[PDB]
């Protein structure tokens, strides 16, 4: 239940989406990570944004010890977040990764987002008037930089996230490429399914990895409230008594079933363990015809202060 990479390795069709708002407990991380494993979970997904692959890691260490799996059956993944964008700053971020979750090497690091903020720790700098500081960073030193950690080991895939047509293109018509990026971790579902981006993808053998594909955690700070609530909609509510099914389990296997990697959110063992089910059965043709006009280019993660980024992945 694998994809090819365009590296030689194999990713699974199905993530785990480690990320949770700060005000919720690290523990739960650790605790709902061993579930996600239990229940079948093979791909997991993190970030150095999310500040919980300590608990990642840790929950990992837990599922090798007790013989639950081996390290080369578990598929993680961590992200360059963007004040790490510097080409002199990418390898020790990725080490730092490595570090916290105790792993020798993480199976794919990504670009976390095109726009660059200020280098430094400070995850969110702001000037002295409460404005996020941007940064200007040729990302094709940045992916140079990871080219060399997957050379170096520390990596074994590479690809991006959050990257538009163009954006992409830039790295595979740079000179000298040696990496093409394997995936681009992006906002895909009903509402904005990526219909075009998805289509450029396949013609050069990279993999589209859906995130928000359950309609998003909805959050206070980027979410607008007064959006449609995806997993409320009549047809994929109507396909799910039709397949007699979840919405969201209606939601993850229209991604399945047109190629594309689909990573799932949960903290909550009875949603995990369901999730899973979505390799039980499959949506129809014509169920995919449906779905495929549901797309509004409808985002949930709306900040309109990034869109004043050069490199604001949507224009
Ligand atoms: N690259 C990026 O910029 C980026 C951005 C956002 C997210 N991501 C990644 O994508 C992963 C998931 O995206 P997401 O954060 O928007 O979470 P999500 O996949 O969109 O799902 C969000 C909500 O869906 C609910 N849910 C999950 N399974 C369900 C089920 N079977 N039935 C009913 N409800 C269900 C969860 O509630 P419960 O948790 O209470 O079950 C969760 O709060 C994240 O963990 C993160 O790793 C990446
Ligand atoms: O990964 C998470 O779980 C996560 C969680 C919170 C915030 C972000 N930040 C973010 C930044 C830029 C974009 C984008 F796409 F606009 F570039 C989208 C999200 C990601």
């Amino acid at each position: 239940q694998c994809v090819k990479l365009n590296d030689g390795h194999f990713m699974p069709v199905l993530g785990f989406g480690t990320y949770a708002p700060p005000e919720v407990p690290r523990s739960k991380a650790l605790e709902v990570t061993k579930l996600a494993i239990e229940a079948g979970f093979r791909h997991i997904d993190s970030a150095h944004l999310y500040n919980n692959e300590e608990q990642v890691g840790l929950a990992i260490r837990s599922k090798i010890a007790d013989g639950s799996v081996k390290r080369e059956d578990i598929f993680y993944t961590s992200k360059l977040w963007s004040t790490f964008h510097r080409p002199e700053l990418v390898r020790p971020a990725l080490e730092n990764s490595l570090k916290k979750a105790q792993l020798d090497y993480v199976d794919l690091y990504l670009i976390h987002s095109p726009m660059s903020l200020k280098p430094g720790e400070e995850l969110s700098p702001t000037d002295e008037n409460g404005k996020v500081i941007f940064d200007i960073v040729d990302l094709c030193t940045t992916w140079e930089a990871m080219e060399k950690c997957k050379d170096a080991g520390l990596a074994k895939s590479i690809g991006v996230s959050n990257f538009n047509r163009r954006q992409l293109e830039m790295i595979l018509n740079k000179p000298g490429l040696k990496y093409k990026p394997v995936c681009n971790q992006v906002e895909c579902h009903p509402y904005f399914n990526r219909s075009k981006l998805l289509d450029f993808c396949k013609s050069k053998d990279i993999v589209l990895v859906a995130y928000s594909a359950l309609g998003s955690q909805r959050d206070k700070r980027w979410v607008d409230p007064n959006s449609p609530v995806l997993l409320e909609d009549p047809v994929l509510c109507a396909l799910a008594k039709k397949h007699k099914r979840t919405p969201a389990l209606i939601a993850l296997r229209y991604q399945l079933q047109r190629g594309v990697v689909v990573l799932a959110k949960s903290y909550n063992e009875q949603r995990i363990r369901q999730n899973v089910q979505v390799f039980e059965f499959q949506l129809t043709a014509e169920d995919m015809k449906a779905i495929d006009g549901l797309d509004r280019n409808l985002h949930y993660f709306n900040s309109d202060s990034f869109a004043s980024h050069p490199n604001y992945p949507y224009s």
